């Protein structure tokens, strides 16, 4: 099935997936390439780039009066191990496209613009470079502004559906090193026995509950330490992570998680921290949720489930925006060798997308 | 302080460092280099060369009808990291020497080589290329002859004095898979519970004892797995070793280790095991030490305490020859960057064994 819409959202998609946003390493100017490309794009609509430095860049573009506004980061993550061929050459068979950011989330900026071009009006896209790693920026200079908006949708693949809460993130690294002053003489035992409290303490969090959402996610996902098998190692490295629930402690869980190595981590340093969707009191969450519940019903869009995956709606939400988590595709393909989205997908959100600025 | 006995030893000890005997790569031939130069330094033996193969090659001098056997090792560790001066070039301050093996345990092969021809009194010996690493050939392929000897001195640092029990040892490779089918779904969480079991049981056998030694000791060396902080980590690598007292079960204690693994490794690999000394039941190994003593008594050895290092006299006590570690020099500056051992030991070690060898 094709539509002039997807047809035209197909077309924009293969020239951003030709466009190298790989974070890292972020090699993204304001200059050329991509937001070259979006500033020609975008008609009738005052449009403004800001190079925030480092790769970090911004495109605002506004047109008429409206009280929406859309936010789909650029940046793609790295490509590879595994593509079966150039990832930024954008492929499709009889029901998908294959390319890295066709699902993450560049296939919701191509939907945009289609809609952009199909139609005059009202919109406000703000397109950034810097979700999917550190030091982002973006973000953090649009809320400085203070422009009102009466809901901001993020994309992020969520099969079409608005999403309304998802849990916050924190990445940590650590390095233990071993004390020959000793049951403490090997950085990997203390890692050993760090590891067992976490894990104990991540148990015993298991029954706390949120929209559907249970539990804490932690994980340990990398241990590097040690040279031969009986040879004391003086030091080692760990980085783990953790996913909030909303109203969470997490400057407490941070807290705890650090008292658990007996002795102190030589090193202990959270490289990421993000708000779950939406954050605060329980009270307030909930009560931000069901605003973000009726802006989707306004817009007509079909709720879905609360997601374990992390997004920068967080971010305007502990902003004061209401705000959602809208875009085609799953997460299942996000991060993955040969990324795809299907056409079905694109097409149920550039009609959708399309109905809001455009529609009746 | 200086003797010709002593001098005569350094000048052997110089050439013997000179050879490059590390293990590995134990590139170490029949014919020429090191071997040939132990040919040419032992007049009056009947010298046998046995090439055992990659690496593994034994001389076994034999002069006159010697009661007691004199074994040592060759082979040498890899050198640095942080040697401040070539390895293989001994250098010599006021009160010692430095090189990679003059503590382990090329000085005691060049102390007996001065002996051998300080004098013509009986004498055996056997050099052997491989008790550094794995693989190893020379020891079994002797032992295999059944030769008769009251006793086999191996040597290794022990300051000078007969050791007459040490531990045993084992190294072991062990790989844990993510379990997709989950709290097992990550290598790196099932490491951690696989770690805290196993020091767990280690402080369990703290309080087991034998001359002096307390405990097992056990060490985690390597831990390698995942990439990043929350990413599941699909595999994960552990190398770990423990040093079993004499009569420990040393089979149930493996099979212990490995069943902490739940779900199961997805592999579980001994890489080294080498038997305690001495080794066997208790009555046995209690019987065996006191044999050991009364040689060293009748040799007029000084008695050391136990050790914790491994040494293959522990291959010849269960061959069923009354065994003991004797050398210069400390396991402290064995396989250390700059590795030294002092001209005292140096002294003290050749006078005893000229002693044995050519006193009245």
């Amino acid at each position: 099935h094709m539509t002039d819409l997807l047809a035209s959202t197909l077309e924009h998609l293969e020239t951003l997936v030709s466009f190298d946003t790989r974070n890292p390493p972020r090699a993204i100017a304001a200059e050329g390439g991509i937001f070259d490309y979006l500033r020609a794009q975008l008609p009738g609509f005052q449009v403004e780039v800001i190079d925030h430095g480092d790769g970090a860049v911004s495109l605002y573009a506004v047109r008429g009066t409206p009280k929406y506004l859309f936010n789909v980061h650029l940046d793609t993550v790295p490509d590879s191990p595994h593509w079966s061929a150039d990832p930024h050459v954008m492929r499709r068979t009889e029901d998908r496209v294959i390319g890295l950011g066709v699902c993450d989330i560049k296939g919701a900026a191509a939907a945009l613009v289609a809609a952009a071009n199909a139609g005059d009006g009202d919109a406000a896209f703000l397109f950034s470079s810097d979700e999917e790693a550190n030091d982002p920026r973006c973000i953090a200079a649009f809320l400085a502004r203070g422009l009102p908006y009466d809901a901001v949708l993020v994309a992020e693949p969520t099969m079409s559906e608005a999403v309304l809460a998802h849990r916050g993130i924190s990445s940590v690294l650590m390095r233990f090193a071993g004390r020959a002053g000793d049951p403490a003489a090997s950085a990997l035992h203390q890692a050993m026995r760090w590891g067992g409290k976490a894990l104990d303490h991540v148990e015993s969090l298991a029954h706390a509950r949120f929209g559907g959402l249970t539990g804490l996610r932690f994980n340990i996902g990398r241990v590097d330490g040690g040279i031969k098998a009986n040879m004391i190692a003086p030091a080692a490295e760990l980085r783990f992570g953790f996913r909030p629930l909303p109203s969470m402690d997490v400057d407490g869980l941070l807290a705890t998680f650090a008292g658990f190595a007996d002795p102190a981590a030589a090193h202990f340093e959270e490289t990421f921290r993000g708000p779950s969707l939406p954050s605060g009191d329980i009270a307030r969450a909930e009560e931000r949720r069901l605003a973000a519940r009726d802006v989707a019903d306004a817009l007509d869009l079909p709720i879905g489930n609360a997601v374990d995956f992390w997004t920068e709606a967080s971010l305007f939400s502990a902003g004061g925006y209401t705000a959602l988590v809208y875009g085609p595709g799953d997460i299942a393909q996000a991060h993955t060798a040969d990324e795809f989205v299907t056409l079905a997908q694109l097409q149920r959100y550039v009609e959708s997308v399309n109905r809001i600025i455009n529609g009746s």
